[PDB]
């Protein structure tokens, strides 16, 4: 039994951690096949990021203005593209760890892996969710760009994400590992603000779940509720719409445990409209909404992938 | 900025991370040199455990009864030796991808990463603490024995921990790698209890100090306390009592931050006699005390170790 936050094995993404250095600035990337991949403000210097025209900073780089580094050994460039908020160094030698893998766009309220990475040095690796606003809340310093996030099923390693900026408020934006930025943001140094942050209703209920299978009980009421009626209750208190797909993800956790969907959702309404009345659930004395219900499944039922 | 719980990078374990067959159980095993590290009452059925004699059971077993793979190749025993509460069976090839490592007993209140695995094949990593009690609140499943514990500084792999079994209250209790137990427990199914599980005082104090330095500071209050005062409040609360050393650990924080340890204590003195009010810290509604003072300068400073 137990149930804490929990990390894909980190080993098969360790391999793939470089270092580039582009002038006076380094960040990391990834190397896959004969491709190494790393955010393209590395061609920025600190006055570039207020306004930058990647397209004529790019032009004044060539192949060999590219420092990329793998532990000891130099990667020496041959080819240089950047596609959205990308690039693309084509190395001359492949990368001998290349994992399985595939680039994924995951969807807002799915979790991944993050590895923490500076000089191309993996540092630490924590779970992260997608916020609703399309922002997660990881925990970057400088030089921490580059380091990407990802799902590991069975033995193929699905990259979902790469850090790019810390945002004024305080939380972090990134791109897929196409460029394409998750939300509304650009990669400059502007005023750049995330809209409401709701709580992902679907990764409570699995969360709660979680609760039922562990010994936590104190929390499944005597009532229950319809999906129009729930939704009224998570609107005011700032919760996604449960919708019938969630319903039917939650179809294992309910079967697992006997209490429907909608009678869990009564019991989070209860909470909602109640608090924890000074009790914790997992230890934690706030709903939690960064597990999904494959994150729960997950850790109930003992799935490897290695 | 950013702090969220963080494990170190599992690769170098994962390379370790065997599968030990023993009769009718299996269960993971470390393979360091040419030697594998497993928990011993692998040589247990499930009716052994009631009161096993481990070095009756033992003499039954000889080295080819034990099977040893990692992954699909099978490592030949070419001998067998338990001592304390490990078996140690040597194999006839080392591990090609053995890091630099020690074993080192840690003490109470340190935290590690934990490489949950089954059938050994890893399946998560997750950041905990060796409770006051030499408990830890890990999360696992039948088939997790022989996971591991460990920290990872500079090259080297501190390990430190591997699970032996689940406490009838839900905790669990291990090993160092040399077999001997953290605690008063024995591989036995017996009635096992941890005692009074208390709240390691100076981490919380690291983990009030990362939340000035990532922007909280409503609990940074207008008062003061001296250390004999703070360790009477603390023991009201359940609280490990607060050493100089303590007051010496928390150095760099205080230097870091202004505000002196005995200033952060009068603040911790009044978050246990007054609550949040409803407030948070670093996301969480409670005081958290799994995070060391290093593994806060850790992340509030950037520490790589590939």
């Amino acid at each position: 039994s137990g149930f804490r936050k929990m990390t894909f094995p980190s080993g098969k993404v360790e391999g793939c951690m470089v270092q580039v250095t582009c002038g006076t600035t380094t960040l990391n990337g990834l190397w896959l096949d004969d491709v190494v991949y790393c955010p393209r403000h590395v061609i920025c210097t600190s006055e570039d990021m207020l306004n930058p025209n990647y397209e004529d900073l790019l032009i004044r780089k060539s192949n060999h203005n590219f420092l990329v580094q793998a532990g000891n050994v130099q990667l020496r460039v041959i080819g240089h593209s950047m596609q959205n908020c990308v690039l693309k160094l084509k190395v001359d030698t492949a990368n001998p760890k290349t994992p399985k893998y595939k680039f994924v766009r995951i969807q807002p309220g799915q979790t991944f892996s993050v590895l923490a990475c500076y000089n191309g040095s993996p540092s630490g690796v924590y779970q992260c969710a997608m916020r609703p606003n399309f922002t997660i809340k990881g925990s970057f310093l400088n030089g921490s760009c580059g380091s990407v996030g990802f799902n590991i099923d069975y033995d193929c390693v699905s990259f979902c994400y790469m850090h790019h900026m810390e945002l004024p408020t305080g939380v972090h934006a990134g791109t897929d590992l196409e460029g394409n930025f998750y939300g509304p943001f650009v990669d400059r140094q502007t005023a750049q603000a995330a809209g409401t942050d709701t709580t992902i209703t679907v990764n409570v209920l699995a969360w709660l779940y979680a609760a039922v299978i562990n010994g936590d009980r104190w929390f499944l009421n005597r009532f229950t509720t319809t999906l129009n009626d729930f939704n009224l209750v998570a609107m005011k208190y700032n919760y996604e719409p449960l919708t019938q797909d969630h319903v039917d993800i939650l179809g294992p956790l309910s079967a697992q445990t006997g209490i429907a969907v909608l009678d869990m959702c009564a019991s989070l309404k209860e909470l909602l409209q109640n608090g924890m009345n000074g009790r914790t659930i997992l230890g934690s004395a706030l709903l939690e909404d960064e597990f999904t219900p494959f994150d729960v499944v997950r850790q109930c039922s003992g799935v490897t992938f290695q």
